[PDB]
């Protein structure tokens, strides 16, 4: 069992260099638009009035598009170009829910760089690997040859956590695209994905914090709100149905599992080669990989 | 600090499927030749398919454990490339294929006993490992076999298995395995780079005695390559390699005491020298 990121092809093809003034990231190149992170211009508004079409450089590659239009839609720009990129997948851009994942493609000066995987915490941040010149990079999830974009990377928290947008321009969290010093709401973890990964753990022979014990819904809770963790919903429960099954061990019973393990520690053993509980994997991610 | 694959692009374009009988796996597809698995067993006895689209055979030849089959078609997806035998703790990507469809990508560390900790379910066989240095994909590994421990082992693509294994149907055992010593010193490199040195000492140690030490820990013993690959972490951080190693032993000869490195009371022996790099720079 890995974190395993969704196989980057389709979208390598579509990342290019957007280039204004002295200021360079990554865009993403769909169709005829380029969409980039509109700190690249840096009211806004009055800022992108005063440019031109020429004003930007994009390059794919060592080929340089010629942008024919641009817009500003929430923090991102739009530059329509005269050239339809052909390597376009199936595409839709999305708003992901906290706790769910996607594949991040950190890329520089329009390059591919590297994929790994990542989740929306439940403060809005992600945990990414991030450096100078990867604004602009996108994450993704890929569903049957489609592609959902969800993420456009914009900055790194004094904290060392991550923040950007979606493909609309909208933050996740309550962080602005400005060179300020932000903090994020407290985290909390996401109990759903690490009840995914503790079942995972079972499939793949880890058994050893399995215990005879049951726990009702609502006294899981209060223990997991007492160590912050996100309640558990019967939503939640349902979704773990299917590894519940595979398994043979009811949600409420590997509940009763967790809350031995956030009460008692994991007295130096591990879990999947982990010593601390993970909850970056959802169950879908723990299904479609076991 | 990530776990961070290759982009998968270069090596998607390249994944074909193969299937003699009823048995099918992965293929490389480059230039004219296709590189499977020979556990996949005249040029009409092998199907080959780019999705659905038959490729025509029209050689084949047997390299080791490796099927190349001549093709009559040259991939024009083949990127520059290059076949590359990798050393224990060297890491790579892999990307996990079935029916020739490429399923998630994710760095691997070869293990001193030349197993990988992999995601491989039936029908991953022929599916590749590789890093990509500027644009040229070096291909190192090719999926055969998964141990009763629940590790991974297969070949180059040569198809000469990394380690003692063979790909018959048979449950084989690998070595015991080892810490990578140089993967952890690069670990510890990256900490000094980011402010955590409290396990910076004023000794030093030879080569020769460290490595004593270390197998007594279950670590490996450092290779004079290890000390070159060091070279440029050492530089950045003005710490020579002996010096670090030096600290090393303590933290092996006295714990870590209830404190932290780069968060974690676990050391980590799975990043490179060039992992730390390419992360930090
Ligand atoms: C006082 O200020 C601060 C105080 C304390 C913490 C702070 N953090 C940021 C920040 O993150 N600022 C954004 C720009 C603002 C306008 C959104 C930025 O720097 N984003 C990077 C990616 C970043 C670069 C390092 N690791 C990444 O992930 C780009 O890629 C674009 O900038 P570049 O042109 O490539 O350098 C400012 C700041
Ligand atoms: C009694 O014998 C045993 C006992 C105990 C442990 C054992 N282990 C193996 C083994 O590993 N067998 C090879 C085939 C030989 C010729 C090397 C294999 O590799 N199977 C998979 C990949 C594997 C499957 C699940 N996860 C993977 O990584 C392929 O992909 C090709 O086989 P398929 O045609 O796709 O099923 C045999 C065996």
């Amino acid at each position: 069992f890995r974190k395993m990121a969704f196989p980057s092809g389709k979208v390598e093809g579509c990342m290019v260099q957007v280039t204004c003034g002295t200021t360079t990231l990554n865009g993403l190149w769909l169709d005829d638009v380029v969409y980039c992170p509109r700190h690249v211009i840096c009211n806004c508004e009055d800022l992108l009035i005063r440019k031109s079409n020429h004003n930007f450089l994009v390059q794919a590659g060592n080929v340089q598009l010629r942008v024919i239009g641009h817009s500003m839609q929430n923090c991102v720009l739009k530059l329509k170009v005269d050239t339809a990129n052909p390597k376009t997948p199936k595409y839709k851009f999305v708003r992901i829910q906290p706790g769910q994942t996607f594949s991040v493609l950190a890329c520089y000066n329009g390059s591919p760089s590297g994929v790994y995987q990542c989740a929306m915490r439940p403060n809005f941040t992600i945990k990414g690997s991030f450096l100078n010149g990867s604004c602009g990079s996108v994450g993704f999830n890929i569903d049957y040859d489609c592609v959902s974009f969800c993420y456009m990377h914009h900055m790194e928290l004094p904290t060392g956590v991550h923040a950007g947008t979606d493909l609309e321009g909208n933050f996740y969290g309550p962080f602005v695209d400005r060179q300020t010093a932000q903090a994020a709401g407290t985290d909390t973890t996401i109990t759903v994905n690490v009840l995914a990964w503790l079942y995972a753990a079972v499939i793949n022979g880890d058994r050893w914090f399995l215990n005879r014990f049951t726990t009702t819904l609502n006294d899981f809770n209060l223990v997991a709100m007492k160590y912050n963790y996100e309640p558990l919903t019967q939503d939640h429960v349902d979704i773990l149905g299917p590894l519940s099954a595979q398994t043979g061990i009811a949600v409420l019973d590997m509940c009763a599992s967790l809350k031995e393990l956030l009460q008692n520690g994991m007295n130096g053993r591990t879990i999947l080669g982990s010593a601390l509980l993970e909850d970056e994997f959802t169950p879908f991610d723990v299904v479609r990989q076991c």
